[PDB]
């Protein structure tokens, strides 16, 4: 439901976040350079929480964080949710094409949402979209069964497996992509994904109110 | 076993330190008029009559493929640096080829 203005402003704000240091600094919270030794600690682990019921919470905050700094970079709107529950013949416009036309500069420029840079390994996030991603309506039924959940933890497990799905379909075969937990955050679509996931959680909460 | 950059996606213009880009005009998609255009190109008995319609027809795609960017297919200057160029022109050549054989018939 975006407009050309909102999209170009989102692209620009995020760009400002991108050529400067920041977004990588945020993606490193989830990503492969590990920061979390515990409990003694004997070894170090990645910081993001994934087996636990507090998986949503964590990632919830993640999106919050990035959106905050997005807005502070002059974004007209907060981070949108990309609803993949509805089947699609193509990828969303914002993230799909490698280059967008800049109206203000009157020139074609690289879409910041196409790929994120991983400079500490001197690589870039790539995407190999599995054909299973395009057009399947199974996600509808799956989210439906996620919402059925009275208990919070049942909710959480189905919620998070369902969330794993998109990661897998989108960044399938490359090592530096959405599919591998280590490098998943560096691909901007991450928060575009995890806001949407968050939305689902939000809905459930409201359902629970009912 | 890894995903790599497509060589055909963009050519690089290193003497001006840029890369070819593409702003695809919406008319390029689902254009069925090109059919009839080509048909009128074939109709020509004389060579120059063939050449002019053939080449305007050829200009069409150049224009609509890399429209708005300066370093692109649309500008005659940098059009060659986009790989699609020969992919384009071979097809252009094919048309001429057909015409040649037509002329034989
Ligand atoms: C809160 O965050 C801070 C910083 O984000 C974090 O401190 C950092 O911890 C990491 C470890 O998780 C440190 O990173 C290491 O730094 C050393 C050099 O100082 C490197 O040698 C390490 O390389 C690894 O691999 C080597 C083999 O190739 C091993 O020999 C080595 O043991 C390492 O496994 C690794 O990059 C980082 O230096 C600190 N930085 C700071 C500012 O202290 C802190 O741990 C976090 N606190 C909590 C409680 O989580
Ligand atoms: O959140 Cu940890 O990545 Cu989907
Ligand atoms: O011919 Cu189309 O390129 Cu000079």
């Amino acid at each position: 439901d975006f407009e050309d203005g909102e999209m170009e402003s989102l692209r620009n704000a995020f760009k400002q976040m991108a050529d400067e240091g920041r977004y990588e600094e945020i993606a490193s919270f989830h990503g492969v350079p590990a920061q979390c030794p515990s409990e003694d600690g004997t070894m170090v682990h990645t910081c993001c929480l994934h087996g636990m019921p507090v998986f949503p919470h964590w990632h919830r905050l993640y999106v919050s964080l990035v959106e905050d700094e997005l807005l502070a970079r002059g974004s007209g709107v907060a981070v949108p949710y990309w609803d993949w529950v509805e089947p699609f013949d193509e990828l969303p416009r914002l993230i799909n094409e490698a280059t967008f036309y800049n109206s203000r500069t009157l020139q074609i420029e690289p879409n910041p949402f196409f790929k994120g840079k991983i400079s500490f390994e001197n690589a870039e996030t790539d995407r190999d979209t599995q054909p299973e991603l395009f057009g399947n309506r199974y996600l509808y039924d799956h989210t439906l069964f996620v919402f059925e959940q009275t208990d919070f933890c049942e909710f959480e497990v189905h919620y998070e497996v369902l969330h794993n799905t998109i990661h897998s379909w989108l960044g399938g075969r490359d090592v530096h992509s959405m599919s591998s937990l280590d490098y998943a955050a560096y691909d901007p679509v991450f928060f575009l994904h995890h806001s949407n996931v968050d939305r689902l959680w939000a809905i459930w909460q409201e359902l629970q109110r009912y």
